[PDB]
């Protein structure tokens, strides 16, 4: 842990001199050549055991961050505050069709559905198990409210349109932001909104690709080249959607989230070893998936804490059609 | 406000002004900078949505004087100094070329220029590409006729100047290219502006826009405390100092194709050049002014304003090596 925090504060500082430039002309230009580059990519590049997440992620199994109001906010609680923020900032109304892109394990689909029994809430994931699990909760807590399409978002067509489209933690897997925002806009209703949240740097976007030959990080964690977006970056993909509002949250909310994920992991470790040996068929491999998750949490709760959250952070954009 | 009174009578040094203007800049930068990006972003966004409910815009100098103060094109907007030893004349010409390149001007296109002014950019484009029909748009009577006389001087059946306020111009002509160089600074509600202009863009047309801005935050010109001479001395009459980024939020009728900024060094240097040529001919601007305005005192009054205005903004644009106040250029396609 200790050395890894250190081995990651150095990765941070060299990603920090990478992307910062001494004048606004150079800074801005770099970001505008970056966006144009992602128009030369595909829309997106072309399975975690459920027992293990009941431990690491908390009640709703929200595999994305939460709003911590103070550092006594439970991880459980933070998950709730964040998704009411979502619901508040998406201007969600009782009775409107809701589409939830990349449900995961439905933490938001079930939230809206329970908080607004008038809304018909439709979710989309590419996992058979996420779908079944979710539809298990509907069963349990009496929801004729939900629907789970099974389809890869980047493939899905439909005639159906939606009063409010959600899409959180999803941009992180998309290369061409243009084709993505292009497709989703034909799913927007007469006068509807689209809610995008996304990890980012405050100031510059970039590919997940080695700084040195001596930065283990980009290889161990990312293993494929993703894009760490820039907070403002979606302002440049406004051809089929228009920005209505734009917010950001300090990087202390992810940093705290990762902090919660690591402690519960480490509080229940024996059970974690047991679940991952059943699943990966080996004490060596379990002992190495434990390592990953700890390193991911440690490193990234240190990556987001940077400069009291004023480097990497959460970014929220609200959209309307055309 | 007796300050102004003695400011006119010459008692206040050019470095007191530059001195007071530095404290103005410090106050404005303390006011506008938030400590978290969440706040800063929500400063701008609220200020941006604020503009959406205003009017587009709210409801004249001697030519011998601009001839003196300004370059031989009379560009009343900034120039591009590759170097400190670049001249006003070249700075101008460098800047309009830059425009002619960033707006993808080709021979043959039709060009709509909005707030053409005394025509520096209209005539630049028109002499350079005989293939374009260029339409200028100003509301000054003097400005139409001047350009129309320089069109006789240069022999170019290549220009057209319509006398109208942009804010109320109604047409169904479309032009492959449109400039709005140093114009949005007269406007407040950019949405309703950008919507009007967007009907003037032809299929695959391009609009090009320049505006003075601060790098980060935007703001109305209202006095900071009650020690703020500069605000209501320099401005009538609430205008809005845009943000670099602010026009990323006005993308309902036009899309963005590119976006650049230029250091506040260029506008800093021009204003410096404006002062020198004005001061290397003070007596000629005195005559020109004591003749035009009707008295030696409003002469005094208006010669002071311009020395003040050249000195404050030149100081203001130099803050932090050109990285607070600054130029934003944005190129749009018809959404
Ligand atoms: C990686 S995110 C995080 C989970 C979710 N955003 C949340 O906050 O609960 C999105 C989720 O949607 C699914 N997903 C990811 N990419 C997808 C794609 N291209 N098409 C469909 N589902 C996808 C994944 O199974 C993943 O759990
Ligand atoms: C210095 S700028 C643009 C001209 C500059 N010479 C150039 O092309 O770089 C300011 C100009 O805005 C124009 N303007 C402001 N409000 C206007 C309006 N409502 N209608 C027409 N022109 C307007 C004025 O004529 C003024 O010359």
């Amino acid at each position: 842990d200790e050395e890894i925090r250190g081995m990651m504060k150095i990765q941070v500082q060299k990603r920090l001199k990478w992307g910062y430039k001494p004048t606004h002309e150079q800074q801005l230009a770099q970001l505008v050549t970056f966006a144009q580059s992602l128009k030369g990519m595909e829309m997106a590049e072309e399975e975690i055991p459920l027992p293990f997440l009941h431990i690491m992620c908390g009640k709703t199994l929200k595999f994305s961050p939460g709003y911590f109001k103070d550092e006594s906010t439970t991880l459980d609680e933070s998950e709730v505050y964040m998704m009411d923020l979502y619901c508040e900032r998406a201007q969600i109304k009782d009775g409107q069709s809701i589409l939830d892109l990349g449900c995961g394990h439905g933490s938001l689909t079930l939230h809206v559905a329970q908080k607004y029994r008038g809304c018909k809430v439709t979710g989309i994931t590419n996992s058979v198990s996420q779908k079944e699990f979710i539809m298990d909760q509907c069963k349990k807590l009496d929801l004729s409210n939900v629907e789970i399409i099974l389809e890869d978002v980047t493939k899905f067509e439909t005639e159906i349109t939606y009063d409010r489209i959600f899409a959180v933690a999803l941009i992180e897997a998309m290369k061409n932001y243009e084709l993505f925002l292009k497709k989703v806009s034909t799913w927007i209703a007469q006068d509807g909104l689209l809610f995008v949240e996304h990890h980012c740097h405050k100031v510059f976007a970039y590919q997940y690709e080695p700084l040195d030959e001596d930065d283990w990080y980009t290889e161990y964690i990312f293993p494929g080249t993703l894009v760490m977006s820039s907070s403002s970056i979606l302002l440049y993909f406004q051809e089929d959607v228009s920005v209505v509002n734009h917010w950001t949250l300090s990087g202390k909310h992810p940093s705290l989230g990762f902090k919660q994920w690591l402690k519960r992991l480490d509080d229940n470790i024996d059970e974690v070893k047991e679940i991952f040996e059943s699943f990966y068929g080996s004490k060596e491999k379990a002992m190495k998936f434990i390592t990953y998750w700890r390193v991911f949490c440690i490193a990234h709760s240190q990556m987001y804490s940077t400069n009291n959250g004023e480097e990497w952070m959460l970014s929220q954009v609200l959209f309307k059609k055309k």
